[PDB]
């Protein structure tokens, strides 16, 4: 934590609510939701654009009291019209910036945005699911401002969903109705709301795109894997993540007890007693203590979060994940909608912050055994097979006699993003109706325009395109500024929102109408492809073989003798 970005974060807090005020108009509007009417308000962007803004729409019953750790329940209608000109609070979480908990349990809301409430054409609807490891994030416009997308004639919807233990507690006992994935169930209920309500904002319920970055990307994929959402939407975009990323799910049924004990539970390990204690604890206490739940062994084996998406121990009405994500790929309805996937060109640069607090992590590259996929590794990671597997990884990333911080982050790009994408693509090809998947590689590097993640990762002054760097060209945030029409930043905003709107609209990301894309020929990946092709998005828009391919193949060779596990 740092006292300085504590003050000037809390200076642009003042000036993002004052800027918010100024950019509001007195033009208010009312729309008919399934649950009753809602009151919006037209707002302004620094590019003198304008959109109708509906924030605070509840899609679920506030999951408080006896509803805590439970699946969302559809909320309660209302005669008259609900206020929606202000946002609700975010899910309870730790503020990376201040170190203190903020947010509320009352957080199951979404926001709807569009430049025209009655177009005389039913528009494509884009649903954004934020990332944040399933433990942080919000749909607030200070991080996810719709200002750029509303230049396009679509309807943009940003959802929230329960985070951390309040979202992802999982208990084995079938009597307790806490199977897990409450946060994903929030997503599903929100999708259902959007399918049955977008029309009333000008959107075509037959043309809906779900997209997300990081945990939002894994969320999007879960929404494409689960049988709960069959047909709800028609295109998916996976931005730097998917459901079979190692960080994207965890078997956490045994950790509820640990959380309880950290919170001062007295008694033995019994799901009923543990749940009863947890049900009554303060929400801020659980969430703050979450950072202590993982054992040293779990951390060493690269378990990144204690609570997250999980394979549910018993099926119920609202079950979202009955089997392992890999197995769900086999019958996943979403394998048969237009899909786009991509990563930035230096993902693992995101880990500068964590490397600096723990430089000993670099020594892990001496053998790389800690990065061998856990399904393949032995528990102590001392088996000679494990050493061999780790040697393949080392050969892919360690470039001198001693590993460097950069070899580490390059490795991290693959462990956390490229290799799981490869596994998904290949697993998908063996269970797909044959609908195209397009790859992008975001490779546009700038420090003129940024987003708050750069502060967390302390990538201020560091070159390369980190994980989350691309958000900047998609969403307004409080650190953003009006950029010159002819700036490389402004042009990238146009290209990104353009490509994304084009893909949403048509299920094909190519458009001759996008600046820089004239000679692009964006072909999707085929099962027969030995080398992945992607649109490299830089100052130049360029189709290239994925540079990361050789390393991807090298990781793949760890499975030479365990092909069934790949
Ligand atoms: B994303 O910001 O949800 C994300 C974050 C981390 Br710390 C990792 C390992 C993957 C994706």
């Amino acid at each position: 934590v740092s006292l300085m970005e504590k003050l000037k974060w809390k200076i642009k807090c003042i000036e993002n609510k004052f800027l918010n005020y100024r950019l509001t108009t007195n033009e208010t509007v009312v729309a008919e939701t399934e649950y009753g009417k809602v009151k919006g308000v037209k707002r302004l962007t620094v590019y003198d654009d304008s959109y109708y803004s509906f924030e605070g729409i509840p899609y679920a019953q506030p999951p408080v009291g006896e509803l805590r750790f439970k699946a969302p329940q559809r909320p309660t209608p209302w005669a008259g019209v609900r206020d929606c000109c202000n946002h609700k609070d975010k899910s309870v979480q730790v503020d990376f910036i201040t170190g203190k908990v903020c947010g509320s349990e009352d957080c199951l809301y979404l926001s709807v945005y569009t430049n025209n409430l009655n177009p005389e054409t039913k528009r494509p609807v884009l649903v954004y699911i934020h990332g944040g490891g399933f433990i942080i994030g919000e749909n607030h416009r200070d991080m996810y401002g719709p200002d750029y997308f509303i230049k396009k004639d679509v309807v943009l919807i940003n959802i929230q969903y329960r985070l951390g233990a309040l979202g992802f507690l999982s208990l084995n006992s079938e009597d307790l109705n806490v199977p897990g994935n409450a946060g994903l169930k929030d997503q599903v209920m929100a999708l259902r709301w959007i399918k049955n309500n977008c029309a009333n904002f000008g959107g075509n319920p037959d043309n809906i795109t779900v997209f997300g970055e990081s945990a939002g990307a894994a969320s999007t994929h879960y929404m494409m894997l689960t049988e709960q959402t069959r047909g709800l939407f028609h295109r998916g975009i996976l931005m730097s993540g998917n459901a079979i990323c190692p960080w994207a799910n965890t078997q956490c049924q045994h950790r509820a007890f640990t959380l309880a004990k950290l919170a001062g539970y007295k008694g033995e390990d019994n799901d009923k007693d543990v749940l009863e204690f947890l049900m009554k604890a303060k929400p801020q206490d659980l969430i703050k203590l979450e950072e202590k739940v993982l054992t040293l062994e779990e951390r060493t084996n690269k378990v990144m979060f204690p609570f997250g998406p999980t394979v549910e121990p018993y099926q119920t009405a609202d079950c979202v994940l009955p089997k392992h994500p890999r197995e769900m790929v086999k019958t996943a309805w979403g394998n048969s909608i237009p899909t786009m996937m991509g990563n930035t060109s230096y993902e693992g640069l995101f880990f500068t912050s964590i490397l600096k607090q723990m430089p000993l992590l670099v020594k892990e590259l001496e053998t790389c055994v800690n990065f061998v996929p856990s399904e393949l590794a032995d528990a102590e990671r001392t088996a000679p097979e494990t050493l061999e597997m780790g040697a393949k990884i080392k050969k892919a990333h360690v470039t001198g006699e001693t590993p460097t911080a950069d070899n580490f982050m390059d490795l991290c790009s693959h462990f956390y993003f490229w290799f799981p994408m490869h596994r998904l693509l290949q697993l998908r090809f063996n269970h797909t109706s044959g609908t195209p998947v397009y790859l992008y590689r975001f490779d546009f590097d700038s420090e003129d325009l940024i987003n708050p993640y750069r502060i967390m990762r302390s990538g201020r002054g560091v070159k390369g395109v980190s994980h989350t760097d691309e958000l900047t060209y998609f969403f307004w945030n409080q650190l953003a500024k009006r950029m010159p029409k002819e700036s490389r930043e402004y042009k990238t905003i146009e290209r990104m929102t353009g490509i994304w709107t084009q893909f949403a609209t048509t299920g094909n990301p190519y458009s001759n109408e996008i600046e820089g894309m004239e000679n692009v020929s964006w072909d999707p990946i085929e099962k027969s492809d030995e080398v992945y092709k992607c649109l490299n998005i830089s100052d130049e828009l360029k189709m290239i073989d994925v540079p990361e391919m050789g390393k991807i193949k090298q990781w793949e060779s760890m499975f030479e003798k365990h092909r069934d596990l790949f």
